[PDB]
Parts: structure tokens; sequence; C-alpha cells
């Protein structure tokens, strides 16, 4: 299943870095043989020492599975000192850019986005993967047009749950908290927790102290607010799972409103982010 290369440069031309992690880099790559573009995750094998077999066994499982809302793992190359995970290039645009660029945006649009993220994350959880880094930056559109699906663009083999901040044991439920935070930002354009003081911010997240403040939340449905409260729940035992959230009427039913909330959401995205 793993392709072997003496030098990955025999296969790919590397262009700009898309993301930099701890001993992982995602780079735009062109396959020299075809001209096709990919996002290639470059990993030094020395960084995997003691878990190489385990990580490869997991990649071997995921290479065979495509989820509509997750970057496909297209190929794996092994060089003498690196692994290269050849991923689908998700080229349709960034999440916040799209919302700002739209002239018209409703709760139904936000619900549609969250439904896709719930589907993707439910699947990762079934496979034993806790994403741990769900945030707008990891969500990209497949295509530039208005019907494009959203995709989780990257995953590991302010948005962090209170139990993680409390250095307590944590589970897949941390992802459900993060999805609630994303839903919050999608309906008002600003984060639910922020303070210039990190200590105050830490305490607000630990206590799950947030509000649906006026005027930004006045024309948002009770159903949306209930949906968010069930995910942004301090107690991971009480917190909705992805499965429970997918059954809530705001996702599965017809309670998401049809009001154009673009003006306020786009103004707040512009004002609250760089
Ligand atoms: C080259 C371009 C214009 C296209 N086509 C483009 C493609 C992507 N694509 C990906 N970006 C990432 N990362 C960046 C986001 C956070 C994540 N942790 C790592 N990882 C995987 C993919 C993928 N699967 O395509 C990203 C950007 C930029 C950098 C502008 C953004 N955002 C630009």
């Amino acid at each position: 299943w793993k392709k072997q290369a003496e030098d990955i440069k025999k296969i790919f031309e590397f262009k700009e870095t898309l993301g930099t992690g701890a001993f992982s880099e995602v780079v735009l790559a062109e396959e020299k043989a075809t001209g096709k573009l990919f996002a290639v995750k470059c990993i030094p094998k020395k960084a995997l020492k003691g878990k190489e077999s385990s990580i490869e066994n997991e990649i071997a499982v995921l290479r065979k599975i495509k989820h509509e809302n997750i970057v496909a793992l297209e190929d794996i190359y092994e060089s003498p000192n690196h692994l290269y995970l050849v991923m689908q290039l998700v080229s349709g645009g960034e999440l916040f850019d799209r919302i700002v660029e739209k002239g018209f945006y409703t709760e139904k649009d936000a619900s549609t986005l969250i439904r896709q993220v719930l589907d993707a994350v439910y699947y990762l959880h079934r496979m034993g993967i806790v994403h741990r880094d769900l945030k707008p930056e990891n969500l990209l559109y497949y295509s530039q047009d208005e019907e494009s699906k959203i995709m989780i663009s990257d995953f590991g083999l302010g948005y962090v749950a209170p139990e993680v901040l409390a250095q307590k044991p944590y589970s897949k439920a941390v992802d459900c908290w993060s999805i609630g935070v994303i839903a919050y930002i999608l309906l008002c354009g600003y984060p639910p927790f922020y303070d210039e003081n990190d200590s105050k911010l830490f305490e607000q997240i630990l206590k799950a102290e947030y509000e649906f403040d006026s005027p930004y939340w006045d024309d948002i449905s009770d159903s949306a607010k209930d949906f968010i409260r069930n995910l942004m729940e301090k107690d991971p035992n009480k917190r909705y799972t992805c499965e429970q959230a997918a059954r809530h009427p705001w996702i599965a039913g017809d309670t998401a409103l049809n009001k154009n909330i673009h003006e306020s959401v786009s103004a707040q995205i512009r004002k609250n982010f760089a």
C-alpha cells in the first residue's frame, strides 16, 4: 500500500507551505507525472520513533475510506527518512472569507455547515479519532460555487473544552464543545469567550460563562440557542454527542430561520478578527 521513493522530489514539485505543526508540514505539491495538485503532509520518521508501526497501521485503515466532508488520503509515500501523506487539495476557499463575500446568509446556511461538520466528526469518532483542533481555519470549501460542501481540511492521527483547560481526562466530547463554539461564531461573527487577560479568559471557559448578547442574538431562533447550549455544556457527560446534535431540530428539522443575517455577522467577523 505504501509507495517507496528514494527522494520525494522524483514525484512532486513542492510549492508554498499551507500549514506548519510539530515535525509536520503541509505543502502544496504538483505531481510531476500528471500536473495534478495535492496537499502533502511531510513527516520525519524520527518524530514517529516508538509509534511508527501504530501510525502506519492507522494510515493503512484511513487510506481506504473517503468521507464526503473530510480531505481524502490519496496516497502514502515513504522515503528513507520521511512519510508523505498525499491529501486531497481543498481549493474552494476559506470559511469566513465565503461568509463575508456572500450577500445573503441565514441560520439555514449555518445549520447546513454544522450538519456537515457533525457528519465528518461522528465518522472520525467511530474510527477512534478525536480531532482536538476543530476551528474555522481547518474548514475549507470543496469548490468556489454557492452549493459547495465544506470539508475538514486537515486532522491528526478559545475553542478548547473546559475539561482540557482543567487538565482533566478528556474524550471525543471535546470535539462537540468545539463544534458548539463554531456554531456560535457562525450565527453572530464573534467568539463566545474572550478577554485581554488570559487568567479571566481561562476562568470564563472553565465555568462555561457566555451569553447570547443583544443586539447580535435578538433575531436568532430559540432553537439555535438551545442547539448551542447543548454543545457548549461544561459537563462532558451532559454535553450532546455528535449523534445527539445531528438529531436536534435546528439540524434535522425546520427550526433554522430564513432571515438574512449577513450584515451583522459579516460586520462582526471583520471587527473581531485580524
Ligand atoms: C493553495 C490553496 C490556495 C489552494 N487550493 C490553499 C489550500 C489550502 N489547503 C489546505 N490547507 C491546510 N492547512 C491550512 C489551514 C489549516 C490546516 N491545519 C493546514 N491543510 C490542508 C489543506 C488541503 N487539504 O487542501 C489552504 C490554503 C490557505 C493556507 C490560504 C488557507 N487556509 C490555501
